[PDB]
């Protein structure tokens, strides 16, 4: 709240750490500031006013300070940082700074897969509700940038590291999307856990036990079939469901496939508990267009649709695409780069019954191409397919690029595969 007088220190001279040297100048407060690295992205940017010391942390500093600021990462756990803890000096990361500060409702998440996209469904509801929202956090700007008395709605993606230095968030709908595999996740999932703690409303996963706060709240939950919001199947078509009423044919969506279903559940279900209106979250889910490279519908014209995504590059990412995706014509699937000996299987039980078209490439093209060498096609480069499909596709169809491998053989990464792809769809398209 108040700072002044306050001898602080930030760790960090990346964009967070600059954010908060920003801050306490802000309020008449000089911080100094260090960073492990020689030199930092961040040195070139700060006021000559703030010393700085870099290649290592200044222990004498740390030592010294009334607060340190500290940039959520591995350097967390450097021991300089846990004797000052030690010693009882006053630890915290900006989204505490930001939270004392925030005058208006925050939506916090986290989660291990499909944060950034939840995050900025969410931000396209508020958008589309009018409101001034402020979208950042552990993605796009650091919380203290969105700082505006002006801002309406806060939502924020948050790590586990960054929440491990929070303590005053008190979100109006917090979520933990999922815990998956990737320090012990005992004290991961326990860092997850604080976004919940004085939350207003609780959004967690049916199909996920460790985003649950261990009830101990009554959540409002999301899943596949079961729980508030979830998909359902009946009459040849699937439906999103709140509360057991239907609410929008997965159809009027632009992203398909499951994983992408349970994404716009979750942010329904988080833009419902923020109190937006419904029907404006409803209509923000039928023009999403996507984040890059993350089942990005980069065009669509003469009837066809051209998703790219590149970010797929593993089996399970191409099969979240899948399995649900909705296509009334013809699927120009697009496999390819490599795939560093796995096993994709598992991609063929959705290749079957007349509507679909592979057309595989790359270093490891011949083997998922084999996945079904009938409706399959192969070619060494992405623009052969790309020229190879084109003449093919006629409305209805959708023009997918889901790897479901690594690329490197011929890309600098996804995102150059991805960026052609949009590239050659404008042309080829």
């Amino acid at each position: 709240a108040d700072y002044q007088g306050k001898n602080v220190v930030i760790i960090g001279l990346g964009l967070t750490g600059l954010s908060c040297v920003d801050f306490f100048l802000a309020r008449g407060v000089t911080p100094r500031v260090m960073d492990t690295r020689m030199t930092p992205p961040g040195l070139d940017k700060l006021p000559e006013a703030v010393e700085r010391h870099t290649g290592s942390l200044n222990d004498e500093w740390l030592m010294a300070a009334d607060l340190i600021v500290a940039s959520p990462g591995i350097a967390l756990a450097h021991p300089s940082l846990s004797a000052a803890a030690d010693a009882g000096i006053e630890i915290v990361g900006d989204i505490e700074l930001f939270c004392r500060e925030a005058q208006a409702p925050i939506v916090a998440i986290t989660g291990s897969n499909g944060k950034s996209t939840v995050t900025t469904l969410v931000g396209e509801m508020a958008k589309a509700a009018g409101v001034n929202v402020g979208v950042g956090g552990n993605i796009g700007l650091p919380a203290l940038m969105l700082l505006d008395d002006e801002c309406e709605l806060y939502v924020l993606e948050l790590s586990s590291f960054q929440l491990e230095t929070t303590s005053s968030l008190q979100a109006v709908a917090a979520t933990i999307l999922n815990v998956t595999e990737d320090f012990g996740l005992q004290q991961y999932r326990a860092a997850k856990l604080r976004i919940y703690e004085n939350a207003k409303v609780c959004v967690v996963n049916a199909d996920d036990a460790l985003t649950m706060p261990i009830a101990d709240e009554r959540c409002v939950s999301f899943g596949v079939n079961m729980g508030d919001y979830h998909l359902n199947h009946q009459q040849g078509e699937t439906w999103l469901r709140v509360k057991g009423e239907k609410v929008l044919n997965v159809k009027e969506m632009k992203l398909s496939g499951q994983h992408n279903y349970t994404n716009a559940l979750a942010a329904l279900a988080l833009a419902d508990a923020a109190g937006l209106p419904r029907a404006s979250s409803l209509k923000a889910l039928t023009t999403f267009t996507g984040l890059p490279h993350r089942f990005e519908v980069v065009l669509e014209h003469n009837g066809v649709r051209w998703i790219n995504d590149s970010k797929a590059t593993n089996v399970g990412s191409t099969e979240a695409a899948l399995n649900g995706l909705h296509v009334d014509g013809t699927l120009h699937l697009l496999l390819g780069g490599d795939g560093k000996s796995a096993d994709f299987s598992p991609l063929a039980r959705y290749l079957n019954g007349d509507n679909v078209r592979l057309y595989c490439f790359g270093r490891d093209g011949a083997q998922l191409a084999a996945l079904r060498p009938e409706v399959a096609e192969q070619t060494e480069t992405m623009e052969q397919a790309m020229r190879l499909l084109a003449p093919r596709v006629q409305p209805g169809d959708m023009v997918l690029l889901s790897p479901a491998c690594a690329s490197l053989d011929q890309f600098k990464n996804f995102e150059q595969r991805g960026n052609e792809f949009a590239r050659l769809a404008k042309e080829l398209g």
